[PDB]
């Protein structure tokens, strides 16, 4: 495979489906990327993560540079070998999870991170998709503050580009995505997009959302922001999200997603189903012999009842977390698969309508 | 298969290897039985428990009659269906884990348990091997107190026998083991053995050990106690134990074992190896790329390093508990397999010697 190749196989409106080819494998888009926060997708072996249909996972940099350390993972052969995942890994740049003394050089915190060091750490980890080091602007933000932050992010985006390119092994084997900022303001999003395209990246994330603004506002910002990005490159919406957020963002041109919700919200008792989320701890499930979801093809739904998983989560048993997480990540992969197939077949707007009617 | 058939294929000294055939499967002896404390072997899917080589698991009654409840599990189709384990299950009688108002009728506690109710609960759970309801005499015990307790246990053993036999479905499909008491006193062990043999059971446990007496004392008691039991029936040492305790008890005629050590001690960071236990949290493992144990055939040792599992346990990650538990239970199964093969081949005393030289 090439270092990086994105091909669009089909479109419907602003939605696209395709593939990203990279040395360690192919990524089907639109993609949902399970999150590891300490070199593990919580409660799952990597073979299980793969079996659910994941093509790529997200490595949580901030936690790794602290524990176990970037230099240490490198000495041990890199993150892929360390955790036993041999397919692509996207790493965030750390410029969110830290936010501390902030300067134009970078951030020091309760340690230092700069564009250069972030890119280096992602290199030590053996990341396949490297994120530029950005500032994720707090919400709400005044226009002046959103602009100052965006501007700094764009300067940092150029420093990221040049650090990456200045490391031959990384430049030849990994990909680099830039991150658009600008809060909810169209003119700053446009300036950000322009600056990023001028620098040039392998992919473009929409950053600064999923920071408490609410679905209507996020979709509004996506309406004008995603078309500002190069069409022929992948669009990653960072930190999104719930099933419904995913469908509406694909409708707005996003190709890639990460959420901690399916893992997080699963160990908490929330299970996703096509009729909406359920909280399996609810007493109503205590004698319910049905699987978590009636159509789901995952191994959990093949083998265990709601009543058992209810008992497990209520009891604080680790297998409860294992099964809820497997199910939720499988659910998400099956959602992505239905989205891809529906776009390929030119019926995604109908799918999205049918999905929402039932989910709500 | 029959309801219950124990066949001895080979012997060496007091050690025996063979098979127990029951309707839900065959149990290779000497046997190690992983423990579930709430209808789960902690951190493992049943398919994983099986893959490690377990032929039978132990259902933790005390926890189940409280959570989720015996009647509830019965309504849901029984423990096998509920937890997804279709092979034999041995259940303890609850007469240990409770110890509260104690009487000749049974015990009430912070609920009631009597010989009759214990047998009924094990029935509701769908247990394959039912344990008699006993009193596990505290250690140390004076001779008078050990005798009083033993005597009560034997009366309860007759009540257990008769409750079991009085329930046709249970009597036809399950097995019943009696439990010898008598603390560390030979004459009370003998009285207990006689009383139990007179009643007659499918198997005989040695109870009242693993209660803080220490290996030398436990082995001393086993030296005289196990020969008192019917030779042609299985001998179960309850609550034992460490790898070394297992080898010496097989040398003394025990066929079956349960310990919470491999599960318990695994999530705590203790890993069993043929060179003895290691605590994987120790800093010395932080960059150790070797598997937990150098010969172990388990999937954990095939795929992950000490350094990674060290990181996981240090980080409190659930996959750390999953991998340490899989390894430790696999280790134990491989121990049992080496014990069985060595007895079958008439070299178990050499195995035991070689095992100890290296383990210590
Ligand atoms: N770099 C960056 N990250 C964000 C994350 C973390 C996503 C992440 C990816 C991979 C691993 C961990 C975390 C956000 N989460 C919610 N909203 C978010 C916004 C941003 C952002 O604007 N920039
Ligand atoms: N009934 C009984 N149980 C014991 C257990 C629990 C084993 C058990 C089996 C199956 C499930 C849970 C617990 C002991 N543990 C350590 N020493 C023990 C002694 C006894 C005993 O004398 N009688
Ligand atoms: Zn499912
Ligand atoms: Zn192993």
């Amino acid at each position: 495979r090439p270092r990086f190749s994105f091909s669009i196989a089909a479109r419907e409106g602003k939605a696209r489906t395709g593939t990203i080819e990279m040395k360690r494998g192919v990524i089907r888009t639109p993609a949902f990327m399970p999150v590891g926060t300490a070199a593990t997708v919580k409660a799952l072996k990597p073979e299980t993560v793969r079996a659910t249909g994941a093509d790529i996972i997200l490595g949580n940099t901030y936690h790794l540079m602290l524990r176990p350390g970037a230099e240490r993972i490198a000495k041990l052969g890199g993150l892929h070998s360390f955790m036993g995942w041999d397919r692509p890994i996207l790493t965030d740049s750390g410029g969110y999870q830290v936010m501390t003394k902030q300067s134009e050089e970078g951030v020091t915190f309760k340690h230092m991170l700069s564009p250069e060091r972030s890119i280096e750490i992602q290199h030590l980890l053996g990341s396949d998709i490297v994120m530029a080091f950005d500032e994720c602007t707090p919400y709400p933000a005044t226009p002046s503050r959103a602009a100052s932050s965006m501007e700094r992010s764009m300067r940092w985006a150029k420093r990221s580009r040049d650090a990456f390119d200045s490391r031959k092994e990384q430049a030849e084997n990994a990909a680099l995505f830039g991150i658009q900022q600008g809060s909810v303001f169209e003119n700053l999003r446009q300036q950000s997009a322009d600056a990023l395209a001028e620098i040039g990246f392998d992919g473009y994330a929409v950053g600064g959302l999923a920071v408490g603004e609410g679905q209507d506002e996020m979709f509004r910002v996506l309406d004008f922001s995603v078309p500002m990005l190069p069409d022929d490159k992948p669009h990653y919406l960072m930190g999104v999200g719930k099933p419904d957020d995913i469908v509406g963002a694909v409708e707005r041109g996003i190709d890639m997603f990460d959420c901690v919700l399916p893992t997080r919200s699963g160990r908490n008792g929330q299970a996703f189903t096509w009729d909406g989320p359920i909280n399996i701890r609810n007493a109503r499930f205590s004698e319910d012999l049905k699987p978590l979801d009636s159509e789901c093809h995952c191994a959990v739904c093949q083998k265990w009842s709601r009543a058992y998983i209810h008992h497990l989560i209520r009891a604080g048993e680790i297998l409860g977390a294992m099964l809820m997480t497997e199910h939720n990540i499988a659910f998400y992969q099956q959602l992505m698969q239905k989205i891809r197939d529906s776009i390929s077949e030119g019926r995604f707007s109908q799918f999205a309508q049918d999905f929402r009617a039932r989910y709500f």
